[PDB]
């Protein structure tokens, strides 16, 4: 499957946060969106996952074009989305948030959600978290949680804002090898940072912000042979 971005703009108050934003992911990618704080990265984001309308531009999966359908619609086509900030109910136990959304999952009975609860605690290392509250956890913890919260979903794209943000650096290295995992399964991966030099390792293309605007884009060899890109980072 494929998931694209078509010269997406948004403006607030009359300016224009993002003026001419595409990008794309294919199944089996991870494709990083990348750029300074205020270029219009988690705005973009929230464009293509239906959080905000979009002032112009085309939001595409495969021979679909659902610019226009709202976040739950999208969702139920396969996008599924991690916010920067916490995202955890942090009053709800590891296991009730994982619970939390697999109740949307019609497609699978009240036990195999029991099954999928357990499979993801596995996955992801917080077993020994089932019981504990989102408020207990620390910045990876809850990162796993919230990753595997999003799987429940059964997404076919998921999309991380700064997934890196607020864990510690054995956390990065976990939460690199997730979203291995993830790309591996078969998922679309979709990666925002600022932090262009460490992130654009992992991403098989990547697409430059800045201002609002794309500046560059392509596999990481073909984005550092723009010397604007090579000189700031
Ligand atoms: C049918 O409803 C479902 C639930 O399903 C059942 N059957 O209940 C379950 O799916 C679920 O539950 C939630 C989800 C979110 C919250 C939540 O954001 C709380 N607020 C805080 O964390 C803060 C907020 C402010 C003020 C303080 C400090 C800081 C900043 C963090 C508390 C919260 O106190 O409780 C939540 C619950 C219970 O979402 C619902 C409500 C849609
Ligand atoms: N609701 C809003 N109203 C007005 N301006 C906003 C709003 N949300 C974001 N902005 C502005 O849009 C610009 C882009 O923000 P954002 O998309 O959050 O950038 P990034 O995620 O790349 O840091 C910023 O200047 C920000 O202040
Ligand atoms: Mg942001």
């Amino acid at each position: 499957a494929t998931l694209t971005a078509k010269n997406l703009a948004k403006a607030y108050k009359g300016r224009r946060v993002v003026e001419d934003v595409s990008l794309t992911v294919n199944s089996g990618e991870i494709v990083g969106l990348l750029g300074p704080n205020g270029a219009g990265k988690t705005t973009t984001f929230y464009m293509v996952v239906g959080i905000v309308p979009r002032d112009a531009g085309n939001i595409i999966i495969d021979d679909d074009d659902i610019s226009l359908l709202p976040l739950h619609a999208r969702a139920r086509r396969g996008i599924g989305y991690l916010p920067q900030e916490a995202s955890i109910f942090r009053r709800l136990s590891v296991y009730d948030n994982l619970m939390a959304v697999l109740q949307i999952r019609d497609d699978l009975s009240a036990e195999q959600r029991e099954d999928r609860a357990n499979e993801l605690m596995e996955e992801f290392h917080i077993e020994h978290l089932r019981d504990s509250m989102g408020q207990s956890l620390s910045g990876g913890e809850r990162r796993r949680v919230e990753i595997a919260r999003a799987l429940a979903a059964n997404p076919k794209f998921i999309l991380l804002d700064e997934p890196f943000a607020g864990v510690d650096p054995i956390s990065v290295i976990d939460i690199k090898r997730i979203i291995e995992h993830l790309r591996d399964s078969g998922l679309g991966v979709l990666i925002t940072d600022h932090n262009v030099r460490e992130t654009l390792a992992v991403c098989e293309r990547a697409y430059i912000v800045s201002q609002g605007h794309l500046i560059a884009h392509g596999t990481p060899t073909e984005i550092l042979q723009d010397e604007h890109v090579k000189r700031v980072y």
